[PDB]
RNA sequence: CCACAGUCACUGGG
RNA sequence: CAGUCACUGG
RNA sequence: CCACAGUCACUGGG
RNA sequence: CAGUCACUGG
């Protein structure tokens, strides 16, 4: 294998797609970013460690830029107003087989499938009701 | 409407599908569970709070169980051999429009699409390289 | 370029091959792990450091597990009945050229070549006689 | 029968071969030494012992010398400018069968096979990258 | 791709060229060295860290050795008579686009072009006047 | 000689070139700047001193303006968001001949040649991977 | 941070 | 030196 | 806040 | 853990 390759983060249907590509590997922490100023980029980082004797833990972080009214290549302050941060921590017991792990991934995919509660709430600046 | 509906967390092609349903909203934490005993159930929770004066934070949790039947005191009980824990926090600035948020949902969806790096590594019990 | 890739640790023909893959590279310690349950996986770690003003030191560690299924209370878990632990330390002075190093590697390879005393002894639960 | 015989430690084709031969076997420590000046010879030692009730432990040591001629006061002496020191410890539980051991040996051989990460790194005065 | 490749540090027209290659990435410090003994090698290291909330800093180091053969204890050893140390730190604001950065690379390249003031002074063991 | 002359810092191929010219010599510290407001200029400074008994040290500093979305002649704040700083310190042992120094310069040129790792990483808002 | 020093991913000084 | 071994104990 | 830990809307550590 | 390493020191 060798999974550290570029990929499509935001699929806008061929036209207007956001691709992120390998940008760093310092400390086993893999990083991908879109072709932008780091202040306006789409960043993705991932790493794995054995958190305890019983578990392994994947830490995945994603940064998404606020695009509405954005000024490409510009200095936008304050940073906190122009960026969204996603922090994911996946804990998997050392007994999990590959199939067990496939199931876990499926569950994650299902959690965010278009039309489901969570993605629907987020995409609508809403909570659950 | 109401976005607090049931949905399928794990899609196995209509046969062996893990569907999860609304089970609680106490203390502002929306909860869903699979049609199982509370000891062997898949659990999904979600909550939104206004973290800072200018941020909103979504806390989503998913628990994937490895179902098993244990024999305690000569008696057989439905239990979970172990559980996988997904913990994700999403911080979005209040200046994010709905389109801005759809961008975030698409990114999260892209992040886990079959074939991409992260889901590949996870399903293979490996890191990125 | 990268030497932190997956490789075949155990060459059992072209089928029962044990392949080990990059898992984590934190704190100067490269770690490879075979696929499936971490609990039953092969592990390989490696690191180099300047042990003294004149010497560089390598520390390689390998774990060979004896795969087994543990059952307790009627619950089956993939585990390792036990593990064989290989721990080696290689010290090389900074005056060693690439040729000198190639020589060192050859000696290591020869020491373990099929037919030779040490490997023969080990493979037969034996010592020297 | 005897496995305490001479063998080729360094296979440099069929000429510049470094052969090491039995030298002494006192106190459970088998020792091999290449021919000529002891001062410039290759050394290999090996021993097994029951380290615990459950484990047997092997201790292999190898010395690769950098041949050189020292001159002092006009007196020439064959010496070793410096020496590379390999020290390995292999622990194997008493439940290991001959098959289990053969497997362990294969893993050791694979770890050092030409082309693989560890040997490549060592042979190039390099680490992992 | 992967930008961690070998390159020629000193171009002497294909004959007497000093080429340097990846040798380590431990602790997030990318390292390259020339095909020499660690004691006589050319060394290049590079690292990026997010210095401030809005800055990123590249730390690049280059070590140019003056190779020599010293006689210590009547024995001859490959050593370095002395070393020249280049230490450079580049701080770039996160608002810099890729074009902004290309500008920086072009400037650094221009700074050292044959004929220009700085490289002229350095090569002549003189200051600017 | 007399190397304190104007030169092309950024070579954009005849059209759109950035030239810097002598602007100060206070304290032996030579300075060049582009024809801009000092807040938006390209600045280059260089100086030499004998740092110790064994070494001489060249301190070279370069400042590059962020051009994307820049407003020529305008007041851009905060300064830190609009500027990149390069700090170079070159240490050369007093034994270095002119030829030794030419080699050092070549190594610097090679380090930053178009297409090589470092310049490629910088120009792409990336690290090494 | 330093036109601070060194034997330089380390050490020492402002 | 010992251990289910980048960790612990002598 | 943490590529902090867990038995995980709870507990413990920076 | 370190060392010209079945030995020594932490």
């Amino acid at each position: 294998a060798s999974n550290f390759t570029q990929f499509v983060l935001v699929d806008n249907g061929g036209t207007g797609d956001v691709t992120v590509a390998p940008s760093n590997f310092a400390n086993g922490v893999a990083e991908w970013i879109s072709s932008n100023s780091r202040s306006q980029a789409y960043k993705v980082t991932c790493s794995v460690r054995q958190s305890s004797a019983q578990n392994r833990k994947y830490t995945i972080k994603v940064e998404v830029p606020k695009v509405a009214t954005q000024t490409v290549g510009g200095v936008e302050l304050p940073v906190a107003a122009w960026r969204s941060y996603l922090n994911m921590e996946l804990t998997i017991p050392i007994f999990a087989t590959n199939s067990d792990c496939e199931l876990i991934v499926k569950a994650m995919q299902g959690l965010l499938k278009d039309g489901n509660p969570i993605p629907s709430a987020i995409a609508a600046n809403s909570g659950i009701y």
